[PDB]
C-alpha cells in the first residue's frame, strides 16, 4: 500500500461533483469562506468554512471544533445529503461502514494556496477515519508517518478523487503543496477539498 489504512478511490466522486459543489455554495451562502488566523498569527492562504453538527475554527487563539460559526454566532448548516451519501458510499466501500461524521470541513484553494504540514490528533476517536474528497484544480498532496520527520510521499489528488484516511494513515502529517493557476470547468479558478470526520465524543 501507498499509504498504510489508506484506501485511494479515483473519481469516486466525479458523477456526484456537480452536486456537491452546488451544496457547497449553498453552505457557503450560510456560514461563509474566511481565512482563519493561526496561533502563530498568520492569516492562512485556504479560505474555509464547515458543514455538519461542529466544525473546525479557531477560537481564543486555539482550534477547537465548534456547534456555532464564530462568524455568524450561528449554528454551522446542516451536512448536505450529496455530501452525508457520498461519504458513507466511500466509507463503506473502504471497510468502515459506521462511519459517522457529525463535521465536514470545507477547503477553498485559490492559486498559491496552500497547506502546511500537520496532523489531526485532536479529534475524541482517533479510529474513526477522515474522508477527503477533492473537487476542481488538480493539488499535490504530501503525506509522511506518525513524526514530523518521516519521509515524505506526494500524490496528485484531482476531481473527484476520494481518499478513505484509516488505520494508521489517520494519523500521518499531511499538507497541500502550493495551488497551481488553471481551469476547471465546473470550479472555475480553484480546488474544493471537504473532509468528514467524527468530532464529537
Ligand atoms: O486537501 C485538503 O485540503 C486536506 C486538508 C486536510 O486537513 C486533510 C486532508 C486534505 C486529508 O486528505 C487528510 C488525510 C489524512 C488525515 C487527515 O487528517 C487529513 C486532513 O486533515
Ligand atoms: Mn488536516
Amino acid at each position: 500500500p501507498l499509504a498504510a489504512g489508506a484506501v485511494i478511490l479515483r473519481r469516486f466522486a466525479f458523477n456526484a461533483a456537480e452536486q456537491l459543489i452546488r451544496d457547497i455554495n449553498d453552505v457557503a451562502s450560510q456560514s461563509p469562506f474566511r481565512q482563519m488566523v493561526t496561533p502563530g498569527g498568520y492569516t492562512m492562504s485556504v479560505a474555509m468554512t464547515n458543514c455538519g453538527h461542529l466544525g473546525w475554527t479557531t477560537h481564543r487563539q486555539g482550534y477547537l471544533y465548534s456547534p456555532i460559526d464564530p462568524q455568524t454566532n450561528k449554528p454551522w448548516p446542516a451536512m448536505p445529503q450529496s455530501f452525508h451519501n457520498l461519504c458513507q458510499r466511500a466509507a463503506t466501500a473502504a471497510g468502515y461502514p459506521d462511519f459517522q461524521p457529525d463535521a465536514c470541513l470545507i477547503n477553498r484553494y485559490a492559486p498559491g494556496a496552500k497547506l502546511s504540514l500537520h496532523q489531526d490528533k485532536d479529534e475524541p476517536d482517533l479510529r474513526a477515519p477522515i474522508v477527503s474528497v477533492s473537487l476542481g484544480l488538480p493539488a499535490i498532496f504530501q503525506f509522511g508517518g506518525l513524526k514530523r520527520n518521516d519521509p515524505l510521499k506526494r500524490l496528485l489528488l484531482e476531481h473527484g478523487d476520494v481518499v478513505v484516511w484509516g488505520g494508521e494513515s489517520r494519523l500521518f502529517y499531511h499538507g497541500i503543496q502550493p495551488l497551481k493557476a488553471g481551469f476547471h470547468p465546473l470550479t472555475i479558478d480553484c480546488r474544493y477539498n471537504l473532509t468528514f470526520r467524527q468530532a464529537g465524543k
